[PDB]
């Protein structure tokens, strides 16, 4: 208990940024599982949850609960954050942009099967006129290798994270976008970084037909 | 242009928790309003949206695009956010549950017909169970007058707003919550929250049949 413990099921769902951000930073972690509605009610129960939900991250003595709470301490623990306020300004409009289309991507599985169609082809849409066009943008403004101050924040881990996911939906959508193709690559040859996309890590695969369907039972959606 | 321009439209929407926390923290704002769809075109042409939408707040040479990021800033620039990182820590964890409850509020106007009653019996059910027993908890754990640091701080202004939108939906359901009862009475009589509840401030009102109709026009949802 000196290492983070993740509570959260064996699936990518709202833990994979976390996942993704600790392993970058060179943490390493320990996760509990949630196997039933029960593993979850226990950890309710027992007053664990602040919201009754999970995300949940035992760190610094903390049992902590939403999402942008645990990602935003751990960014500043670990000096992922930018150096000043007007640089973690850009960098959370930056991330959040990233956080709207990811949770679309993160949904879709989700979708009514009328839908799922229709707003796939809505995300492919977006991603090629709104979202990589934005970040395509800043980094040919500066022209350096990151997308903040000329040094590695959580907005190019979180960006690069993204980029895989869109990849997996598509891998026409980056070809266009070459600094962003570039990105993608160097941020997956860091150390850190490449640890965590080589097979043994702690890095979860896309939802399947199963996961779902665990995934339904254990938060009664 | 030392006065932050808030660009949105003339209703609550998205950027009213900016509209509160600017006021609490005693600065003057001023808004520029989108009366039309050809408003937000003019703004997306300019390049003043990054990922063409509003809220979007000039402050500080920065046209600032999403919401968490403008109130971040705000909250940090004003000391809003907590002395350090374990603090500010506790404040995203109840802003992020505040901001789960307040998504639901928020969209309600917005629901199918048929689903409205069920998505507000909904609501309520959190409400009772879920949100408001978790920060009665807070407030009844340490005794004292705010939330977090025993000094006032976003987390204050930003749940005792949503009390305010609670009491609209039905104020029936604070009553067995004393403490919230009593946090809301006092942040309200602070002199910048009075100021602004008082009857001539940039203080927006309830979403009607008409403002929806505005709001369909200009985002085209
Ligand atoms: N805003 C919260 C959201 C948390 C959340 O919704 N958690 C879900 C689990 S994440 C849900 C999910 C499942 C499949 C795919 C994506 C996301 C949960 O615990 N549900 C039980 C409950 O509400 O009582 C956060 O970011 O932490
Ligand atoms: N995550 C963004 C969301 C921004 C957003 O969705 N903005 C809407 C305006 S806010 C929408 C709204 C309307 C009525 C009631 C609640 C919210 C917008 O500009 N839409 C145009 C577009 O997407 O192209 C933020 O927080 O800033």
């Amino acid at each position: 208990a000196e290492k983070p413990k993740l509570h959260y099921f064996n699936a990518r769902g709202r833990m994979e940024s976390t996942r993704w951000l600790l392993a970058a930073a060179g943490v390493e972690f320990e996760e509990k599982f949630i196997k039933s509605a029960e593993d979850l009610d226990k950890l309710r129960n027992d007053g664990y949850l602040m919201f009754q939900q999970v995300p949940m991250v035992e760190i610094d003595g903390m049992k902590l609960v939403q999402t942008r709470a645990i990602l935003n301490y751990i960014a500043s623990k670990y000096n992922l954050y930018g150096k000043d306020i007007k640089e973690r300004a850009l960098i959370d409009m930056y991330i959040e942009g990233i956080a709207d289309l990811g949770e679309m991507i993160l949904l879709l599985p989700v979708c009514p099967p009328e839908e799922k169609d229709a707003k796939l082809a809505l995300i492919k849409e977006k991603i090629k006129n709104r979202y990589f066009p934005a970040f395509e943008k800043v980094l040919k403004s500066h022209g350096q290798d990151y997308l903040v101050g000329n040094k590695l924040s959580r907005a190019d881990i979180h960006l690069v994270e993204l980029l895989y996911y869109v990849e997996e939906l598509d891998s026409s959508l980056i070809s266009s976008f070459p600094l962003l193709k570039a990105l993608k690559t160097r941020i997956s040859n860091l150390p850190t970084v490449k640890k965590f996309l080589q097979p043994g890590s702690p890095r979860k695969p896309p939802m399947d037909e199963k996961s779902l369907e665990e995934a339904r039972k254990i938060f009664r959606f």
